């Protein structure tokens, strides 16, 4: 579980978004595994604005943060997990590491900031959904 709190927006797993988030949606894509809602309170995360591909992301598995180099934002296959089937994720990257399905929600992030979130595991990799590109998170 996690979430990014930026501005007066929520940006959760698709897949673990709730009846308040739907209820308050702002912006959702299945293909990427996000979804965005609207908060009362201002939050305390700021978005990369880069091309990172060097980052540190949270592992709840393990309890521990890793430093990781991840592939830039592609259309990748993923396998079956418990809460997808197998299919093709759009804006994924990739890094080698641990993920298990309640570790979606982590925070990767830069220098910069918040690059995204873990939406993918299994095979030792772990893949991060990008939400950089989402420039509209900055403002309104
Ligand atoms: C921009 C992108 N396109 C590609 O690179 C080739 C066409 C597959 C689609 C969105 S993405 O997945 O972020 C990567
Ligand atoms: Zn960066």
């Amino acid at each position: 579980s996690g979430a990014i709190y930026v501005g007066n927006y929520r940006v959760v797993n698709r897949h673990l978004a709730t009846h308040n988030d739907w209820a308050n949606l702002v912006w959702e894509d299945s293909s990427r595994d996000l979804l965005v809602s609207s908060t009362t309170a201002q939050g305390c995360d700021t978005i990369a604005r880069c091309d990172c591909q060097t980052g540190v992301y949270y592992c709840s598995s393990r309890r521990k943060h890793y430093p990781v180099s991840f592939s830039k934002p592609s259309l990748i296959f993923v396998e079956a997990s418990e809460y997808y089937p197998a299919r093709y994720q759009s804006h994924l990257m990739l890094a080698v590491g641990h993920s298990e399905p309640g570790d979606c929600g982590g925070i990767l992030r830069c220098q910069h900031g918040v690059v995204g979130i873990v939406s993918t595991g299994g095979n030792g990799l772990v893949g991060f959904a990008d939400v950089r590109d989402l420039l509209w998170l900055d403002e309104e």
